[PDB]
Order: structure tokens, then C-alpha cells, then sequence
């Protein structure tokens, strides 16, 4: 599962990530360097995604008690795409295509 509506609706009905999501860190504990786009080697079938998302640019909306974290869409192999989904504490899924600088509802 790694497409917009697929991920959106196992994270609302199961309130996390599909199996095929690893975190930055456990990516890099496992070989990963980003300066190499070598994900599907050291990782084959794995995508990035589960690390907070902070929204210090507060385009995200915000709530006390609500935390939002990423997860890469539609990737398969080599350097990271420009795809994330942003997921709430409480379900709230939006979109993002373009590196984070805009984003719509999607959940």
C-alpha cells in the first residue's frame, strides 16, 4: 500500500502505517544514504515514512494535542519523490505533491 487513497484509508480505519513503512532512522540504521537513492537495496519493497512533521510554518492546521507526521506516496526506487501524505493525531489526512509547500484535504 503505498498510494494516496490507500494509505489515507488504512490510517483512518487502522490508525497506522502499513507494513511496507520505515521510519528515516531505521532507513538509515539499515544502509540507506539519501545521496545515493539506494532505499530499494538496502530495504527492497520499504518506503519512508512515520516521522513527525513539525508545521512550524503552521500551514498544517494546528491544535494543542495535535501531532502530525508524513509518509512518502507512490515511491518504488531511487531518490525520494516529491508525494507525502500528513496524517493527524486524529485522522485529519492532507496531501502534498510539491515538497510540502502546499497542501490539500484528502480524508
Amino acid at each position: 500500500i503505498n498510494t494516496f487513497d490507500g494509505v489515507a484509508d488504512y490510517l483512518q480505519t487502522y490508525h497506522k502505517l502499513p507494513d511496507n513503512y520505515i521510519t528515516k532512522s531505521e532507513a538509515q540504521a539499515l544502509g540507506w544514504v539519501a545521496s545515493k537513492g539506494n532505499l530499494a537495496d538496502v530495504a527492497p519493497g520499504k518506503s519512508i515514512g512515520g516521522d513527525i512533521f513539525s508545521n512550524r510554518e503552521g500551514k498544517l492546521p494546528g491544535k494543542s494535542g495535535r501531532t502530525w507526521r508524513e509518509a512518502d506516496a507512490n515511491y518504488t526506487s531511487g531518490f525520494r519523490n516529491s508525494d507525502r501524505i500528513l496524517y493527524s493525531s486524529d485522522w485529519l489526512i492532507y496531501k502534498t505533491t510539491d515538497h510540502y509547500q502546499t497542501f490539500t484535504k484528502i480524508r
